[PDB]
């Protein structure tokens, strides 16, 4: 039911590196504020630069913290969970990136997905049930396609992988990472599409705790 084999990870450590690519595009960061530990995430491109967790913060220190990073890893786009106890968050970030060519979007993952009526590559809503489902498999897609370049040798162009830059993030906050990926699961869905368990869901069915870092990961996803 996980829909991301820890091989893919495995693959996609390094796999710039690894296939001699460099990271190219926008700087998109997100941000995870909890359900009530945090989560950030930052990539380059296909290349992912930096996951961070926030402690011992309120709702207000974790955005102050997350803003921060983002002008730190010079973002062109800045995402947050605003699903639940991130939904005020608006003012603070805008805020926060006074002066600076940074955009602010709030990520409603239980929103319809993003372009739902173009065709799925029937429709994308067909597909999919919400937004977390679809960049969650946008991210899945990614490492699939990464795994099968570095492992198996088929090409793949590098807009359509995800690499983990492990000198940059960290051994330690990249292991962490890599343990909530490999958590998250699909769930029955009664009209067919693609739906994952939420964390509610993930706590009191597998006593699995938020997986923040892997959500902020999925939120980056998404270039508004
Ligand atoms: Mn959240
Ligand atoms: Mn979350």
């Amino acid at each position: 039911m996980a829909i991301i084999k820890r091989e893919w990870l495995e693959a996609a450590t390094d796999a710039h590196k690894k296939l001699g690519w460099k990271a190219k595009g926008a700087v998109v960061s997100a941000h995870d504020p909890s359900d009530t530990a945090k989560g950030y995430a930052s990539r380059h491109g296909s290349v992912v630069k930096r996951i961070a967790e926030g402690l011992l913060m309120d709702i207000n220190e974790g955005a102050d913290w997350a803003t921060s990073l983002a002008i730190e890893d010079g973002a062109d786009h800045y995402l947050w969970d605003g699903d639940g106890v991130g939904a005020g968050l608006r003012r603070q970030t805008t805020e926060a990136f006074s002066g600076k060519k940074i955009t602010a979007t709030m990520f409603k993952g239980s929103e319809s997905p993003f372009d739902e009526d173009a065709p799925y590559q029937r429709t994308i809503g067909d597909v999919f049930r919400n937004k977390r489902a679809q960049f969650y498999y946008a991210l899945a897609d990614r490492l699939y396609l990464t795994y099968r370049a570095v492992v198996h040798g088929e090409y793949a162009d590098p807009d359509d992988m995800l690499s983990f830059d492990k000198e940059a993030i960290g051994e330690k906050m990249l292991e962490k990472l890599f343990a909530e990926l490999t958590q998250i699961q699909r769930k029955f869905n009664n009209n067919g599409k693609l739906e994952l368990m939420t964390a509610v869901e993930m706590k009191q069915k597998l006593g699995i705790p938020s997986p923040n870092l892997a959500d902020a990961l999925m939120m980056c996803m998404h270039c508004p």
